[PDB]
């Protein structure tokens, strides 16, 4: 009926596999992106400077950690080869990650676009 989330937030990655990390990061990113993006909508109504600051600050810190791990992971996972499936999956991960990063800076564009006091 109702799917409870992950009870332990400070839980370390169990699988820790190249593609597993990628799908793990994007799952977290997706959830936080949609979260802050809905907050953008609220911010857009409040036009609150402090709210703007919190939103852009949390966006920034998550965007940075995501990009750092993504860049690292991409470089590493590239050591894998000879596998039509892995090729497809890698390319697919790159596809979704790029979309995710786009949406981050897109939301960034929105928060920076709202004039505050």
């Amino acid at each position: 009926q109702e799917h409870k989330p992950k009870k332990d937030d400070f839980r370390n990655e169990f699988d820790h596999l190249l593609i597993e990390q990628a799908n793990h990061a994007i799952e977290k990113g997706e959830h936080q992106l949609l979260y802050l993006q809905h907050q953008l909508d609220e911010l857009n109504e409040n036009k609150s400077k402090e709210l703007q600051e919190k939103i852009i600050r949390e966006l920034d810190v998550v965007c940075a950690m995501i990009e750092g791990a993504q860049g690292a992971l991409e470089r590493e996972l590239k050591r894998t080869d000879l596998n039509i499936l892995e090729r497809f999956n890698y390319e697919e991960a790159q596809t979704l990650s790029k979309i995710l990063l786009k949406d981050l800076k897109e939301t960034e564009q929105k928060v920076k676009d709202i004039q505050t006091q």
